[PDB]
């Protein structure tokens, strides 16, 4: 038991909802009769790069194959078929034991705006990394990643978050992510934007950083910390292993490394409008840093940042304001997963996790009241 529900008793605003909602439309029905959520579709946009289109008209779906989820390759990437392409070259089978439903009636294809941007539909595109970014440099795939990008920004009006994007190479950790720190991955990025908007589609980028994630071994060929909230507590056996194999231990982050992160958070966000996206998410789930600060279990820290509820949001919510000032609120959205276990997070077992977000809802509510309210909260669903 435990649900997202208790932050639409405290935030007022759009909310993104996102997990296990593509097999089951029962499930959406009732949760988009709310005339602020928004329905996030992961795998499954993946594999359809018209989702958008089966979804109005309960068509079937193609399966998404896993082991192209992170390969350097066009296959699993933008082979994937559309509904009218699919039947072209037979059907003979699509996802096994499932029964579609129509959605076009529902409010999920009732218009609503996010931030500067005109939704026509509800369908959201989530994050998702692909892994096919060109090492070295973090840079977007000058082959497909375009193409790839263009096939869902089918539908007009679709919003779009990209994958996890670094600030910066101290965010890094992953030889084949996307960076957003520098011109030739600005120039990529550009042409991505243009594709979309091309196709009336907007485009949010995530700002990610990694934290106890990422590989130390990366980080040690490249001269970087490999750095989190503490220094006593690790993710698990191997990352422990690889830190002081590669002689770079878990670093706890210092007042001053921490507003060089948020430095890096404004100048990201800032080159990302610049090179022509609608806004940007702060990437504050799923175990990555922002998160690792949230979290009670990786959190130990006795000073401003760790000890209570307030100390343990400091981070997110001084990111949060640095983007506002920086490109204005309604460029700025947030992500955030409070159920979840991923990358050792406490989830549900921590009886005061719901408090924790329930406290990050309440200071972003208290921003929105002031005057300077958030496009979006996206969430990530239990599971
Ligand atoms: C291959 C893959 C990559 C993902 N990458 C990211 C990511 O980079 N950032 C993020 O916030 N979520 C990421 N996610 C999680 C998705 O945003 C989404 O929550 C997840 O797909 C669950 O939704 P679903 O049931 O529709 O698949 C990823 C998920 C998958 C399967
Ligand atoms: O941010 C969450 C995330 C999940 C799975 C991935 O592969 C990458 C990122």
């Amino acid at each position: 038991g435990g649900s997202n529900d208790f932050v639409y008793s405290i935030w007022k605003g759009p909310v993104i909802r996102a997990g296990n909602f593509a097999l089951h439309p029962e499930v959406v029905r009732e949760e988009v009769k709310d005339k602020r959520t928004l329905i996030g579709y992961g795998r499954f946009f993946i594999s359809n790069p018209d989702l958008v289109d089966r979804l109005e008209k309960g068509l079937p779906l193609n399966k998404y194959d896993r082991d192209t989820f992170y390969q350097m390759s066009a296959h699993g990437y933008i082979d994937y078929p559309t509904y009218e392409e699919a039947l072209k070259l037979g059907w003979s089978s699509f996802v096994k034991d499932f029964k579609p439903q129509a959605l076009g009636d529902t409010n999920l294809f009732k218009p609503i705006k996010i931030g500067n941007n005109e939704l026509l539909h509800r369908a959201v595109i989530p994050p998702l990394t692909r892994m096919r970014a060109l090492h070295p440099g973090n840079i977007p795939n000058r082959d497909w990643a375009v193409e790839y990008y263009t096939q869902r920004a089918q539908r007009p009006g679709t919003m779009i978050i990209t994958e996890g994007a670094f600030i910066s190479p101290q965010a890094g950790g992953y030889d084949n992510a996307p960076g957003v720190w520098s011109e030739e991955q600005m120039v990529e990025w550009t042409k991505i934007f243009n594709a979309i908007h091309e196709k009336k589609s907007f485009v949010w980028v995530q700002l990610w950083v990694l934290g106890w994630a990422a590989f130390p071994d990366n980080l040690a060929r490249d001269g970087l910390r490999y750095d989190s909230a503490s220094d006593n507590v690790f993710m698990d056996a191997e990352q422990e292993a690889k830190a002081k194999k590669a002689n770079n231990p878990q670093h706890s982050l210092t007042k001053d490394e921490i507003k060089q992160y948020i430095k890096e958070y404004v100048q990201a966000a800032k080159n990302s409008i610049a090179a022509g996206a609608d806004g940007v998410e702060i990437h504050s789930a799923n175990g990555y840093l922002l998160n690792q600060f949230l979290d009670p279990h990786s959190n130990t820290r006795t000073d401003e940042y760790g000890g209570s509820i307030e100390n343990r949001a400091r981070f997110t919510l001084e990111v949060v304001d640095a983007l506002v000032e920086a490109i204005g609120h309604e460029k700025v959205g947030l992500r955030l997963s409070p159920y979840g276990v991923f990358n050792s997070m406490s989830g549900g077992a921590e009886t005061g996790i719901v408090a924790q977000y329930a406290y990050v809802a309440g200071e972003l509510e208290k921003r929105a009241k002031a005057g300077k309210r958030l496009a979006f909260v996206h969430l990530v669903e239990p599971r």
